[PDB]
């Protein structure tokens, strides 16, 4: 998957496609928009390929990671989704949306203590009042 | 992964990790790097294996490579902010002090590791 690719790239430490500027920003932006065209039409399998392609080129991009994580959550691949949401959070320190979704995934993974920690982080640190209500509704049910 | 098919026994993998750390502690960086690369090929999803290779890259002043691995290590472990602390150090070396500040702030806001937070605060205090 995307994470294994990132680690292999790191182990081998060779020239990556991004390191050589193999695809310009404008083209990457276009491909990202195409990925969501597929996604928005329910063509989740094509969208997944396009987001995997984006994540091979530039894994450390919050927008690419969040798109792929969303697909895995929809497909009920909850551990892969949680792992990617956690990457997205590390890259995007100030957005607690990936932490909220990690909590949802942890609940489906039968890990309520991890989920509780996620939802509590949202309540204590997010400035998104609507996200906080949603996190509290999950907390109330745990 | 090779771990998924149990290609090497568990006890032998523990030995190899301990040998990797022995090389690391003795300053035998080239050998530790081989051993941590071996471990990460065997199980890319082992946070401690990733952290070891990331540490080697940081010592070698390959700061971006280290930060990239620390991001994966953080994600897999979810609740351990040690990789975030080391990323902050890497960002300082990469002349990205605002990114470093965000890393150290994240450690202090989320971590339950008091000794780690003391270290993070000492870096924050020094950031201009
Ligand atoms: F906690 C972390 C926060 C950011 C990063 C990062 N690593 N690598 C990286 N490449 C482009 C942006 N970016 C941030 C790693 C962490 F471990
Ligand atoms: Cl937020
Ligand atoms: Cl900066
Ligand atoms: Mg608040």
């Amino acid at each position: 998957g995307s994470i294994s690719t990132a680690v292999i790239d790191a182990i081998n430490s060779g020239a990556t496609l991004k390191d050589i500027n193999a695809i310009p920003d404008d083209m990457m932006d276009d491909i990202y928009s195409y990925a969501y065209d597929f996604y928005n039409k329910g063509r989740i399998e094509e969208a997944e390929v396009f987001f995997r392609f984006l994540c091979i080129y530039d894994f450390y991009n919050v927008d690419y990671i969040m798109g792929l994580a969303a697909i895995y959550q929809i497909k009920e691949q909850f551990q892969q989704a949680a792992d990617l949401y956690a990457v997205a959070f590390a890259l995007g320190k100030n957005d607690y949306t990936p932490v909220f979704h990690t909590g949802q995934c942890q609940l489906r993974l039968k890990a309520p203590l991890k989920a509780k920690e996620c939802f509590e982080l949202v309540i204590q640190h997010s400035n998104d009042e609507k996200l906080k209500i949603k996190a509290q509704s999950y907390l109330d049910a745990i």
